[PDB]
């Protein structure tokens, strides 16, 4: 799948759905997770609540509240263990997964936030690229870098090589 990459904010992005890393318990905490609540509203946090924990790997999909989208997709990638590199894997795996059962086009991720702690930052990056690159091509997903120079830098390891 195409990977846009942009400096923005997540909870701008006008699309068919937001990709966040949770937890398996689905309880939003703070950063990036927080403004999703907030500009999200409570609608968010309480289909979290009806659905209830899943297992690390698995993504939820609950609605969007007042985000400028349809869904928010929930990718449990810390829990007990909690942040490894196939974790993450699964995690992203599993958001790709349930944007093509939705019928989705447009789908955005949120960067290295909770998806990267404890982690190596590029190695992470890369895996999600990595599951990203697999989906249909009917997805489009755009990265969404909370700063803009993290924003330069996969425009740049693509232009790279390779084996």
């Amino acid at each position: 799948a195409r990977i846009r990459d942009v400096q923005g904010d997540i909870t701008e992005f006008q699309g068919d759905a937001i990709v966040n890393a949770a937890n398996n318990y689905l309880k939003l905490g703070a950063g990036v997770a927080g403004a999703i609540l907030r500009k999200g509203g409570p609608s968010i946090q309480e289909e979290c609540d009806r659905i209830g924990k899943i297992r690390v790997g698995e993504a939820a999909v609950t609605g969007a509240g007042n985000l400028p989208v349809r869904y928010v997709i929930h990718a449990a990638v810390l829990g007990d263990e909690p942040a490894s590199l196939e974790t993450v894997r699964k995690a992203t795996k599993s958001a790709l997964e349930k944007a093509v059962e939705l019928g989705l086009k447009t789908v955005a991720f949120t960067v290295g936030g909770a998806w990267v702690g404890g982690l190596p930052a590029e190695a992470v990056c890369r895996v999600m690229r990595e599951e990203i690159k697999k989906a249909p091509d009917t997805l489009e997903v755009t990265g969404v870098h909370g700063t803009e120079k993290s924003a330069e830098a996969p425009r740049r390891a693509r232009l790279e090589h390779h084996h």
